[PDB]
């Protein structure tokens, strides 16, 4: 079973840009966001997760229990709400955020000692690595 606990930060970034637009957030936002490192902070008690996503500009935070769906308001992002829901696929978390935007939720998943996320909206997608720190 994976392990998620811990500090994660940032190695990569690719396509965040189109995964912004494809939300709408205006391009001066854009530009700021895809040059800032992000760090992942998880707390997780075998289904249920605490997480932040830490930043210089903005930070993040979504808390889920696994198969319990719940309203996230995606604040400081695009800022809507959307009805989120978070299954394993083997050892690998799929979430899915039903809401105004198609096609939208993320994939979170660990291969040694490295975070893999990928993040999609539309026919968008973004993958982000981070290397754990604690
Ligand atoms: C666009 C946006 C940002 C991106 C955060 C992302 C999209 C977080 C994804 C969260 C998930 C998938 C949960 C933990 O895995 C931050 C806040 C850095 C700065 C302001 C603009």
């Amino acid at each position: 079973p994976a392990d998620f606990n811990g500090t994660w930060e940032m190695l990569s970034n690719d396509n965040f840009e189109d995964v912004m637009k494809a939300l709408d957030i205006d391009f001066a936002t854009r530009k700021i966001a895809v040059h800032l490192k992000q760090t992942k902070v998880i707390v997780q008690n075998g289904d249920k997760f605490e997480t932040k996503t830490l930043s210089t500009f903005r930070n993040y935070e979504v808390n889920f229990v696994i198969g319990e769906e719940f309203d996230e308001q995606t604040k400081g992002l695009d800022n809507r709400t959307v009805k989120t829901l978070v299954k394993w696929d083997g050892d690998k978390l799929v979430c899915v955020q039903k809401g105004e935007k198609e096609n939208r939720g993320w994939k979170q998943w660990i291969e040694g000692d490295l975070l893999h996320l990928e993040i999609h909206c539309q026919d968008k997608v973004c993958h982000q690595v981070f290397k754990k720190k604690n």
